[PDB]
């Protein structure tokens, strides 16, 4: 295995061009803050950002284990997901420093708002949910499934895009949507697909799984799923081969996505290049300019 240590590449950013504006709320790791660093974007001054810091009473293990997860996103680089722009591994604390998402997650932004004003528009929707099929499909085209895809883990952006959200950022609060399946690790049963859930496993599949579960709290603006059932008698109504109910006043459309998303057998439910394709008419002209689905490296 590679081993625990984290040599500084061209990544790495002198803390003294960072500034901490204020708190964001505790993370995964610790304290996540906003603020301004200096040399981030390429031919721009200044840039707002968000700043993932490592407790102060953390192991030099799971420290290093930070800066490995956000590594991993040293070698992102897609609009549609959350982006790194530097990290400062020398002293204390220890800093990631990541693309500011003024709006937060989707599920707080969603259920915000619940409470003249009309709901999100199917036009809306499908924006969002092809903007973060291009994300996903980004990612799992270089190899990678999110194995955590939902409403909690998207961002929205200053400009309202939703971005795959970045790593050690779910809101404490939202603690219930995870739990221990047979005594054992927390996991997002409500979000998980009917072979992950009884074979442990995690594919591309499970991830449009996922997605069509996303889709649903878009439309209920993020309503529990399965609300009735509880943990244990979810794991046994997806296995069977239950679905989740068409929420009222869901556009056929989304709901049809979701059909397709839900199809038992993994293979059988659509890739995420074709969700795109079958909303791309749907989806706005910036789309065209910068998502993945008509990049250059899409093979």
């Amino acid at each position: 295995s590679a081993a625990d240590v984290y040599v500084p590449d061209e990544w790495e950013v002198a803390r003294e061009k960072i500034t901490m504006s204020r708190e964001l709320g505790q993370g995964s790791f610790g304290m996540v803050y906003e603020g301004v660093a200096k040399g981030v974007v390429k031919d721009e001054p200044e840039t707002r950002v968000a700043i993932k810091t490592v407790n102060e009473a953390a192991s030099m293990r799971e420290r290093i284990e930070f800066l490995n997860e956000a590594s991993v996103m040293k070698e992102f680089n897609c609009h549609h997901v959350v982006r790194l722009l530097g990290v400062v591994s020398q002293g204390q604390p220890t800093l990631v420093i990541m693309e500011l998402m003024t709006r937060g997650d989707l599920k707080s932004y969603l259920r915000s708002l619940r409470p003249v004003l009309a709901p999100p528009s199917l036009s809306k929707m499908i924006q969002m949910a092809g903007e973060i099929a291009d994300g996903m499909a980004y990612l799992n085209a270089n190899k990678f499934v999110h194995r955590d895809l939902a409403a909690r883990n998207c961002m929205v952006a200053e400009d309202f895009t939703v971005k795959i959200g970045d790593f050690g950022m779910t809101r404490d609060i939202y603690e219930t949507d995870y739990y221990r399946k047979g005594g054992k690790g927390l996991l997002p049963v409500r979000w998980m697909s009917p072979e992950s859930l009884k074979d442990g496993v995690f594919t591309t599949y499970s991830d449009v799984w996922s997605f069509g579960v996303v889709l649903w709290e878009i439309a209920t603006l993020a309503e529990q799923p399965y609300q009735g059932l509880s943990n244990e008698q979810v794991l046994r109504f997806v296995m069977e081969g239950g679905l989740l109910d068409k929420p009222d006043n869901c556009p056929d459309m989304l709901f049809e996505l979701m059909r397709m998303c839900w199809q038992y057998n993994p293979k059988m439910r659509p890739s995420f290049l074709e969700i795109i394709s079958s909303i791309k008419e749907e989806m706005e002209p910036g789309f065209r300019e910068v998502s993945f689905y008509y990049s250059e490296e899409n093979k």
